[PDB]
């Protein structure tokens, strides 16, 4: 399907570049930021996130889901609760400027709130000797590196459906190290060799291409 | 030692909730964000973070490092220069609010540069589907956390490899990557040998960790 994304910022900006191939709608009220959109691969709409109309023009109706970063908090859960006038059910996905509106925006709606500065905080304090953490974190979420984090789905049939994690022996079989599992609203970090997998649950892992492809095959 | 903070927002506020107990300086302009900053723990001292004046009396000399995150790109790198003309080896860990300085500030002078808008980018383009990656990096950063354990000198597997030492399975720490020289291996292969320096980036449980570092201990009386 497609995504939508309100408010253009460097957050965005970058959400944008990894979404490489495909297809975005970028919503923001600033007219001058068209071309740079468009150079990084979306359609761009001239509005008012905050606007009911405009949010339906961006195409939010439908889409597969909506991230929103206005210059304010207040803005930001101004636009939540319109995308909820017109979708109950997209996923919604919002950054928080202070710690102190998170809840806020749980409550308008949002499925899932990022706080870049409580990231970069926490980050700051475990670099005060050297930088090894921030890296992984910062290189891991990357579509472009080498070794990322990729989140593989089991499937119904799945040879692994109600296998454990002795038995399925993934690392070894793929090369792909096991970071979580994510079933539901909870995400298990290195489950118990007795953990039984189900279809539907979503792999945490880490790999190269080569690991991953045999690991999606092998699942 | 102590650690220096040149600056307020909301990244070192959420910093010195992480650094409580250690001893921090905190060196900036507005004097309007002195009363939270004493609450945060830490030492507030009021000047400007460009100013060589400034930055020796918020202790920069010797620190164990130095974070800087500034509104003003220039400000920051002005932070950095002088932070250099004081010490030229002390770690300084820059905030980034545009990708385009991330160069200029590492031209300064500045061991490490982190952007917050990179990291939150890419969690928003991994999050259409689920949050298990936001959950992942959350829960790890704050029962399971990231830790770094660096292999001592004279260390039981200083020589031993990933396949022998079978440290998740004798600890319980899943290893992540090894931090050596300034590149960080993302899941060490069977072949690879630890050796003295090299940093562990592993997860686990406060005693799965604790494991860990008696099995990495020195033999030294
Ligand atoms: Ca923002
Ligand atoms: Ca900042």
């Amino acid at each position: 399907r497609h995504v939508v994304i309100c408010g253009w910022s460097e957050s965005t900006l970058e959400c944008l570049r990894e979404l490489r191939g495909s297809e975005v709608f970028v919503l923001a009220e600033d007219e001058n930021v068209r071309k740079k959109v468009l150079r990084s691969g979306a359609n761009f709409v001239h509005g008012d996130p905050t606007r009911v109309s405009d949010l339906e023009k961006a195409n939010v109706r439908g889409a597969r889901a909506v991230i929103v970063d206005l210059e304010s908090d207040s803005e930001t859960i101004h636009c939540i609760l319109g995308i909820r006038k017109i979708d109950e059910s997209v996923r919604i996905i919002a950054e928080a400027e202070r710690y102190e509106n998170i809840e806020q925006l749980r409550m308008a709606g949002a499925d899932q709130v990022i706080s870049p500065f409580v990231i970069s905080g926490r980050l700051m304090s475990r670099s005060i000797d050297d930088g090894y953490e921030a890296m992984f974190v910062q290189d891991v979420l990357a579509e472009e590196s080498t070794r990322r984090m990729v989140e593989v789905p089991i499937p119904e049939g799945s040879k692994l459906e109600g296998v454990s994690v002795l038995d399925a022996d993934i690392h070894d079989v793929t090369g792909v190290i096991i970071i979580g599992v994510g079933r539901g609203d909870e995400l298990i970090i290195d489950p118990p060799r007795d953990y039984s997998f189900r279809a539907g649950d979503i792999i945490l892992g880490i790999g190269k291409p080569e690991e991953i492809e045999r690991l999606k095959n092998y699942i």
